[PDB]
Formats: C-alpha cells, sequence, structure tokens
C-alpha cells in the first residue's frame, strides 16, 4: 500500500526537517547568530512534535509504522552567511509542503476521509510556516545589503 | 488561472455583503426597528472580518489579491417593511453560500487541500447563517399578521 | 439529493442504535457484578446519543428531513457470557459505525456537499479513537482473563 | 411474580419511547422555527431517558432482570401542523406515562413489594407535577393562538 | 441641498479610505513589511468606525444616506516602495481633510450648528492624521537611504 | 585532540540513536496496546534528545565542531515479541550508552581536558540513576509475566 508506506515516509520526512532545523541552529550558533539559533532549535522541537504526531494517529489507525533511518543534513557544509541558511530552510518547508500534499493525494484517491481530517491543520500549518521563513528571508536578504545591520535583527528582534 | 479569479471574488462578495447588511441597518434605523438595526450592524462588521480572513489567508498563500468596486446595495430603494429586508438578507446569505461553494468546486478540482481546509469553517458557518436568518424571517412574517406586533418584538427580543 | 439525505436519517438511527447497545452492555456487566465496566458502557451510551443529537440538530439547520426511526433491540447481550464477549460485540459495533460514517461521507463527496463533509470530519476522528481504545481495552481483557479472577482485578 | 417483572420492562420502553417522542417535538418545532419550544422538548427528552436508566439501575439492585425492547418510531409528528397539537400530543403522552406507573405501582401492591411502591413515589409525584406544567403550557398556546402572530411572543420567553 | 449631498458623500469618502488603507496593508503584507500591514489595517478600521458615526449621526438628524459604491483603490498598482505608499497615504489624509472641510463650509452657510458640532472632532483628528503620517513618512524617508535599514522600523513595532 | 572531537561529535550520535530506539520501543508498545508502558518509553525518547542537545550546546560552546550524522533506523523492534525483549534492549542501550560516556571521559582524562570531564559528570551520575532503574523495571516485568495476564495489570496499575 502506497498511502501506508507515505504515511510512513511523512514520519521520516519530519524527523529529517527536526535534524535540518537543528543543523542551522548549529550554524548559528557556531557563527555566534544566537537568535536565529534559538529560533531554529525551536522549530527543530516542533518539527519532531509534528513527527510524533503522525506516529501517535498512525498506531490508533493500525498504520504500522517502522522508524527509518534519519539523514544526516547535508546543506550547511555549504552555508556562508545567514541568507544561505534562511533560504535552505525555505526550501525544506517547501519540501515538506510538498509531501503532505503527496500524502493527501493518496488519501484522496483512496477515499481515506479520516486521513484526509487528520492532515487538514497541517496543510493549514504550512500556509503559515512556508509565508513566515518566506519573509524572514526577505528581511534578512534586505538587511544584508549593508554591512554589520543584519547583526541587528538578531540581536534585538529573535 | 481560476482559484486566483474566485478567492478574489469572494473577497469583494464578503465586503459587497457587508455593505448590504449596513444598508439594511440604515432602513431599519430610519424606520425607528432599532434592534434590527443593530442586529445588521453587527453583521456587517461580521462579512467584512471574513473578507479580511480571506484576505490574510490570500497574502500568506501568496495568492494576489486586488481590491475591486464593492458596489451600491439597492434592494434598499424597494423594500418598504421588515419583512422585505430580512427576504433580501436570506438571499444574500444563499449567494454568500453559492459563492463558497463555487470557490470549494474549483479548489477541489485542483486538489488544493488547503483551500479546502481553509473554507471548511466558512462552510458550516454559512450552514448557521442561512438557518439564522431564514428563522428570523419566518418570525418576522408570523408576527407582522397583527399590526403592532412584530413592533413590540424589535424593542424586546435584539 | 435523495440518498444523501436519507443515509443522513439513518445515521442518526445508527447512533441512537450504537447508544442502546452500549447500554445492553452496561446491563449485562452490572448483573454480573463488573460496575466499572458497567459504568464505561453507560458513559459512552450517553455520549452515542449526543452524537446521534448533533445530526439532528445539523439536519435541522441544513433543512435535511428527520423522521425519527425505530430503535432496534440490542441482540447481542443474548449471547454473552464473559466480558471478552461483551468487548469484542462493541469493537464491531464502533467498526461498524465506522462504515456507516464512511458511506455518508462517500455520498457527500460524490455530491459534492462541502459542508457536510466539513461537519463529518470530526467524528472520523472521533471513531478513528474510538475503534483504537476498543481494541486496546479488549487486548487487555483478553490477556488477564487467562488467570482465574484476574480480569476481577480491573474492572 | 411475572407479571410485575413483565411491567418493570416495559416501564423502561415506556421511558425510552417518550424520550423519543419528546425528541420528535424538538424536531417539528426546529423545522418550523420555533427554537425555545424545541429547547424544551430537548431537555425534556434528557430527563425521560434519565428516568428509564434510574429503573434500569434499580432492577439490576433488585435483580429485576431488564431485556432492552425496541424503542418505536414516534408517529405523532407526521400529522402536526401547529404547537397546539404538538403539545396535545405531549399532553398525552404524559397522561399514558402516569397510567403506566399507576399500574406497575398496582402489580407492585397486590405483590406487597414495599420496596418497588417506595422507589415508584417521587415518580408518582413528578407525573403530577408533570401533566400540571405540560397542561398550563397547553392552556397558554391556545389562548395566544388565537392572534395571528402572538404565540411567536410566547416562544421568545 | 448641497449640504446633504455632500453629508453622503462624506460617507463614501470615509469607507473608501478605509478601502485605500487595506490595499496598503496588502501590499506591505505582500513585500513582507508585517508591522506597516498592521498599522495600515488597524487605520482601515478606524475609517470605517468613522463612516459609521456619520451614517449614525445622519439617521439621528434625517440626513437620508444613501450608499454608494466603494471604488477600487487604484494607487497600489503603482506603489514600488514603502515610500509610496505612505505618500499615498498621506494624500488620501490631505484629501479627507479638504472633504471635511468643504462639509463644515456647507454646514456653515446653512447656520447649520448641530453639524458643525457634530464635525469638531473629526477637525482636530485630521489634524493629528496628517500630522502622524506626515512624520512617519519623513522617517522612512530618511531611513530608506540606506539599503535595508528601513527593515529595522518595521521590525522595531 | 582530533580523537576527543570525534568522540564528543560521536556521542551526539549516540544520544539521538537512543531517542530513536526509545521511540522505537514506544511504537512496539502502544501498537501491542501497552499504552503506560509506552508513555513511558516516549517520555525517555524526549530526555534522550535532550542530553544530545546539550552535548551540541558545550560543544558550540567550547570550539568543538559538531557534524550530524545519520541517525541510525532502530532494528531491534523487529524481533521484540514481548515486553520482555523490549525492556531488555533497553537495558543493552543504556549500557551501550554509559560505555560510550566513559570512553569520551577516557579520552577528556588524557588530554587533561577538565573542562570536559567536568561536564560528563551529571550524565555519569544520570547513567547510573539510568541503568538501575531500567534493570529494576525488567525484574519486575520478568517476575510479572510468570503468570499469564499479571503483567497487563501492572502496565495499566502502574506507568
Ligand atoms: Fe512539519
Ligand atoms: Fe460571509
Ligand atoms: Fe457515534
Ligand atoms: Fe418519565
Ligand atoms: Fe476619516
Ligand atoms: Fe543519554
Amino acid at each position: 500500500e502506497e498511502l501506508l508506506d507515505l504515511f510512513n515516509r511523512q514520519v521520516t520526512q519530519e524527523f529529517t526537517a527536526s535534524q535540518v532545523y537543528l543543523s542551522a541552529s548549529i550554524w548559528f550558533d557556531q557563527n555566534d547568530w544566537e537568535g536565529m539559533a534559538a529560533y531554529m532549535l525551536a522549530e527543530s522541537a516542533e518539527e519532531r512534535e509534528h513527527g510524533l504526531g503522525f506516529v501517535d494517529f498512525a498506531n490508533k489507525r493500525n498504520i504500522p509504522i517502522e522508524l527509518q533511518a534519519v539523514p544526516a543534513p547535508v546543506s550547511c557544509a555549504e552555508w556562508s552567511s545567514p541568507e544561505d541558511v534562511w533560504q535552505s530552510i525555505l526550501e525544506l518547508e517547501q519540501a515538506n509542503t510538498r509531501s503532505l500534499l503527496n500524502l493527501a493525494e493518496a488519501a484522496s484517491t483512496c477515499h481515506d476521509f479520516a486521513v484526509m481530517a487528520f492532515l487538514n491543520p497541517f496543510h493549514l500549518q504550512q500556509v503559515n510556516a512556508e509565508d513566515k521563513i518566506g519573509s524572514i528571508l526577505a528581511k534578512v536578504t534586505d538587511e544584508n545589503r549593508t554591512p554589520g545591520l543584519l547583526r541587528s535583527l538578531d540581536v534585538v528582534s529573535f
């Protein structure tokens, strides 16, 4: 079953994203962006919570879950500035949205109304996540035009 | 794109509805039905809030909103009793409902799960609204069979 | 449209039917001195009645004619002889409850009745939880009843 | 004795029957935009079910075997055309409810079943109150319904 | 009466300004200036409240009100930066002020003391509004001389 | 010190690996209607992840570069068929967690890295408590499961 493999994968995607968020916190912390680091860390925990929510529903609905490996984050090796980090995070959220939409498609094809109902809050959370990340990225990109100015986004606002 | 156009039209319909409700408040106040007036004023505000909720979601989801003219209400030229006003308000809500349904249809066809999730509470609200306005119109039509009687219940209820 | 309106009317019957079966289970348990299991069944009986009354309220608001049907006599109680038999029947009840909701949602879907489908969502998720809760209780009951008297300690 | 046990089972059914009849009254009232009277009937529907539950509880304690019967479909609601028709059916229902409790009490009395007679006492008094209140409402409805629209006033109370 | 047509006009002008504020909110939100967007959204609501205030007064004083179309905001098509938006909003407020002054003019010629009294707080509100928009626009125009810096006005409020 | 810097990195991986193993135990228990044991495992999964994050934080402060590695898929779950099997695996996991900390501490001792040793101290004591508590639960489980049904009683009662 496709629906069931995709549900598994979704758990994996949430934990993958949690680890990518953690990688972002690390790069920020190492480069003394403690505000952006705390934001990424908080998002890491929340992504893990989403994974757990998927796990709990699957268990209730007798969808067998077998935990997969959580792949090592790869984009950190390339990051040179906060702009690069926030852009990777945007891509991560876009990919998170795409995987949920694929899972919803499979559910819709199966007439699985319970799964579709379960996913609705996630669909709306993704809209809010891509908007928030996108907006932060816009701010960072604008402020990084003047040397040192972005270092005030961090200290003040986050 | 059909879903962008319909999403924009939904915004217009909410604000059109807001103005129609305001027109109703005005007719009521000018004819000394202050309770019925207060109710229409409350609704006018709430319809505008729905509109703002659509705009907010559209902004987040990158659906470009271009605000359109809000047309002049016209039913208020033909009103001559409260019954006429409540009947037009029922028909407004029926058109608000139809319009949400067209939107949902477009989103369904596009497999736009986030838009469909967003609309759900509005579908349920429209059930409530058509029911509440139907009920008031029934009461108005019944009480208006005895002279003076309708007036005694603007003054009490509302 | 006719099919959707009659399935909605028959969902009310299903909810009340399930209420009565829960009540039946409560009775068997009380008669056989399982007051803890009887209390649980009595609470679910009230809750299934409330679900019915939710369906009724919604139909009234959406102008779906409701005509209340006979609520059938519960019949599994004639054959229950252990708690296990009762909880197995309640599990079957919930699985049937789930299928009737899914059929209704299937007819709404066909009719493009977005409002009805939205109404049903919380109920689909409630049935997921109900089947899981019942299934778990039955697993426990089945395991504990392997030793004489032990199940009496769960109650 | 057999007859007493029969009648006790029956009473449970009668309570749940009346619960459904009150629900049918709520429905007709809601459908016809009498939300106040519909609220009233809904609350009574709940209450009748609680009475039935109290009989089941007692029977279980006293080892009167109960076996739940079908709850018949309400029938009056097909022919109601105005609130007067509904309140009239509900008065009859309560009148019927009183008769079955009195019959059950007769059977208990013949058996010298003092515990059953004691259990029934608060219900006999509740039935007096119920018939009084329903009768009183029916009287208002029937009076106020002589002026078009005036009964809609009662409902907003 | 010109006095009556101008009073109706004024309602349309308050609602037009509400819609124009809403269009500025949208442009800001779409361009990730969430602080400016919130500010414009609150002003949109307040202009609607002013309109509603004129409507209520007109009803009380038997000034027949007939609601006009609220035209579509047009400046938003050409905005490219926050400076452009704020400049349009200043122009809206200036227009808002002239219209109130024209209404007061008509009221004065008619010796309509009640309308003049009703308008007093709005005249003083407009002085405040022009001053406040003018001051934000001066900050915006100054800060936008250094790339990124304006993005700090938004974030700090 | 590269040995030190690698072992520290590997310790993060070990804490997150343990987090996932505890999640897998939680899942087994839930699937098999042991909701009390499943809650306990879930709690422990969060706690191990917290330890991992504490090691990350200290590394960042101390300029020990952390590069996150793959967190391996739990595999003991395939073999579990009773709660005893699950708790046995979790004992062995903790024993492994203990050995990894001790090896890290050895490396820090060789390097005279007093700050790393001081940092590890609370974890060494936590590991004593952890092994003791899992070992104790495993003893109870093993005893109660000698009578059919009895172990259920103590998922539902206790936990
Ligand atoms: Fe997520
Ligand atoms: Fe609306
Ligand atoms: Fe149910
Ligand atoms: Fe009764
Ligand atoms: Fe103004
Ligand atoms: Fe650890």
